[PDB]
């Protein structure tokens, strides 16, 4: 009576100094796809996102607009929740670091790290940037000019003003975890993807680590941060607070009235540790080195997999309102599912993808309409499927059996890619089979069979429709509205859409009614390039 661990995947929790943009939408889509695939696989799933709400920069922003920090972060937090509703994401849980359960948990974790002997009182001497919430070395700082045009120092990474600090702070003995980290990496060859970002991280740890500041003075962050337990002069640094959101989520019990309590430990909810943490390549180091070290100190199971991804450009340039890239607009223009497909198909996680209307139309026209939408039309066409039902197959030929084999072989390939995870190659493998299905319909010419060989027609349509069901089931994670549109048109019963029992050829009963497409209804239609 042992249960499988719940599938648990996370987005980063996002800063609330800006409205949701393409970066947050891409990270959340990746996680939404993984979650949806593991529900299609019939597993228990818990995927989470949320907002990173503490620190000086938020306090100064809430002052500027004369509302309380809590009021400012509630409002920006609500914009993230609204964006993720508009994008048709299925997040199980949306965390805020202002949540009392989270703020208590970070203090409990602080006490665990201290009780282990991993915290000491030291002193930072060097540069800090409120706007980056980051400590900087001398080689990452340069001359610039402040709001008043006075010569000053600036971040080479962000352009922001660099306040110099000579200040006591609590510290974490990261230097002590070098060997424990190298052995985690060595015993877990897939703990980081892509595999090369893993080699680069191993080398960073081999060069040795410095100890981390994990506090700032309460005055610095205007009391908008979690107090250090037992030393109210200091507040817990925003990154330590933020990283432990994933653990808070793993412990979070949500009653049917929406009230949230934390379990005492992770075992009963059976989510921890994460199957996948999804992050932008800029926060990879924090999740690959610092985060496991904190978890080692806290004696918690370590993450299974860290997945990093790139940043989108627009029109080979570099996104700037002055091109702009509003994914909510591009979804109104082309269709939400066509945009989700493009973002998951066009680039791998190693690369910085480039959006252009030209490449968007090439994939919508050439793959979604030409391959998938046209195959659906062919299967539910009244002139081809006269009875509007799944026919009885007759004897399969060698040709028929070659295709059935590729249908049975598809789940292994697609499951392997979704679990890697490599969503781009899952999609390529599904579309290889959708292209095969169109060639198979063409080769068999049902337009002839319908007035010549009813029995052979029954075979060709049964195989094609089963093929289409299998491919569509594996597209539900990426294009959930269009996938449902296809399953409804085909008359695939609800129970046949999800679960590993549906991963093989020959599920749907001959005599099942197809619903078809209504008169003006095309699943994907080619468009012009403007
Ligand atoms: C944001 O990252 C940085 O600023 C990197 N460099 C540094 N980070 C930190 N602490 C830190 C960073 C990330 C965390 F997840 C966290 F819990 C703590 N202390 C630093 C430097 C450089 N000297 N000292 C003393
Ligand atoms: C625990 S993930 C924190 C991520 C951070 N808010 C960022 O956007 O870079």
């Amino acid at each position: 009576m042992k249960k499988q661990k719940v599938f648990f995947a996370t987005t980063p929790i996002y800063y609330v100094n800006a409205s949701p943009h393409i970066g947050h939408v891409y990270s959340t889509l990746i996680v939404d796809v993984l979650g949806r695939y593991h529900r299609v696989k019939g597993e228990e799933v818990f995927v989470m996102t949320g907002t990173d709400e503490h620190g000086q920069k938020v306090a100064e922003a809430a002052a500027k607009q004369g509302v309380s920090p809590m009021d400012f972060t509630t409002s920006v937090s609500s914009e993230f929740k609204q964006c993720f509703q508009e994008m048709n994401y299925d997040m199980n849980y949306f965390i805020r670091t202002t949540n009392p359960t989270h703020e208590k948990l970070v203090q409990d974790i602080w006490k665990k790290l201290a009780a282990k002997g991993d915290i000491y009182l030291g002193k930072y001497e060097g540069w800090y940037s409120v706007s980056d919430e980051s400590f900087l070395t001398a080689q990452n700082v340069a001359d610039g000019v402040d709001r008043d045009g006075k010569p000053c120092k600036v971040s080479l990474e962000s352009g922001h003003v660099v306040t110099w600090v000579e200040e006591e702070n609590y510290m974490f003995r990261l230097s002590a975890f070098r060997e424990r980290l190298l052995k985690y990496f060595h015993d877990h060859p897939n703990c980081i993807v892509p595999e090369f970002r893993r080699r680069e991280v191993i080398k960073t740890v081999e060069k040795g680590l410095f100890d981390l500041s994990i506090s700032r003075k309460r005055e610095s962050v205007m009391n908008w941060s979690i107090p250090v337990p037992g030393d109210e002069r200091h507040c817990i640094y925003v990154w330590l607070d933020a990283l432990f959101n994933y653990y808070t989520g793993a412990l979070t019990r949500v009653a049917t009235d929406g009230t949230e309590t934390l379990d005492e430990d992770h075992h009963a909810l059976n989510r921890w540790p994460a199957d996948v943490h999804v992050v932008g390549k800029d926060i990879l180091k924090f999740h690959a080195i610092y985060w496991p070290a904190f978890l080692m100190s806290a004696e918690l199971p370590l993450p299974e997999r860290l997945v990093s991804h790139g940043w989108w450009t627009k029109d080979h340039k570099k996104i700037s309102k002055s091109n702009a890239f509003d994914p909510v607009e591009k979804a109104k223009e082309f269709g939400i599912d066509a945009l989700k497909y493009f973002l998951m198909r066009e680039s791998n996680f190693q690369d910085d993808g480039d959006y252009s209307d030209k490449n968007m139309v090439a994939r919508l026209n050439g793959e979604l309409a030409d391959t998938l939408g046209n195959l659906v039309s062919r299967c539910v066409a009244p002139k081809i499927n006269v009875n509007g039902m799944w026919p009885e197959p007759a004897e399969y030929s060698e040709s028929d059996k070659t295709l059935i084999a590729s249908l049975n072989n598809l789940a292994g390939t697609v499951d392997h890619y979704y679990c890697l995870p490599d969503i781009q190659h899952a999609l390529i493998a599904i579309f290889d089979v959708l292209r095969s299905l169109n060639a198979y319909v063409t080769e068999n010419a049902p337009w002839k069979l319908v007035k010549m060989d009813t029995a052979r027609l029954g075979t060709v349509l049964y195989v094609t429709m089963e093929g289409l069901r299998i491919c569509t089931m594996f597209l539900q994670p990426v294009m959930p509205q269009k996938a449902k549109e296809i399953m409804d048109a085909l008359g695939v019963p609800e129970a046949a859409r999800v679960g590993m029992e549906n991963y093989l050829f020959g599920i749907v009963k001959p005599g099942t009614k197809i619903a078809g497409l209504a008169e003006g209804q095309v699943v994907f239609q080619k468009v012009t390039l403007p």
